[PDB]
């Protein structure tokens, strides 16, 4: 599809089972989901934007299903209040910015 | 243009004359800009990125160029890790995602 920007760009997205609503978001290097958890291994991160730092824990390897079209690669936990699709999954899922 | 998220979607921006690189930021509501001299008036704006909230100088109709589109808009002046360019001047360029 072709996503306007007059809203905020939310789309549905399953992970670890569950749907959730997500924000595809450009400005965010990585993906970061709300508090949840997934299987496997994990490390602490810390990741910056407005306002400072979250504290965050990066799981390797767990796939997500974004709009319909299925995606692998690192996802980020924390506090956050909004799902973000950051590019190390929207790359995945052909994604560009047109204008 | 056509842009992949392979790396940061970073362009140039001329604001007040001056060239500064930004990031496009769909995830981004509102522009946001590094301390910086704009004419006029300015109003007070509280904005939540992900690690709290911020104050920042609000500078309405501000004439700004984003990667050689013209643009016409609220600027936020504030601590931020880089320059966004978000959905307010974003949709003035015609900008949309695609996959
Ligand atoms: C290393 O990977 C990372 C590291 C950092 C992040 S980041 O911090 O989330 N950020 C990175 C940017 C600031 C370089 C993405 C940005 O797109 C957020 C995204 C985000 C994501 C959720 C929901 C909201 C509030 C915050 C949590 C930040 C928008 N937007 C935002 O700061 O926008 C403000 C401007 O205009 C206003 O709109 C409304 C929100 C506040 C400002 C993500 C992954
Ligand atoms: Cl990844
Ligand atoms: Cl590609
Ligand atoms: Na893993
Ligand atoms: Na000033
Ligand atoms: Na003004």
């Amino acid at each position: 599809p072709q996503i306007t920007l007059w809203k905020r760009p939310l789309v549905t997205i399953k992970i670890g089972g569950q749907l959730k609503e997500a924000l595809l978001d450009t400005g965010a290097d990585d993906t970061v989901i709300e508090e949840m958890s997934l299987p496997g291994r994990w490390k602490p991160k810390m990741i910056g934007g407005i306002g400072g730092f979250i504290k965050v824990r990066q799981y390797d390897q767990i796939i997500i299903e974004i709009a319909g079209h299925k995606a692998i690669g690192t996802v980020l936990v924390g506090p956050t209040p909004v799902n973000i699709i950051g590019r190390n999954l929207l790359t995945q899922i052909g994604a560009t910015l047109n204008f």
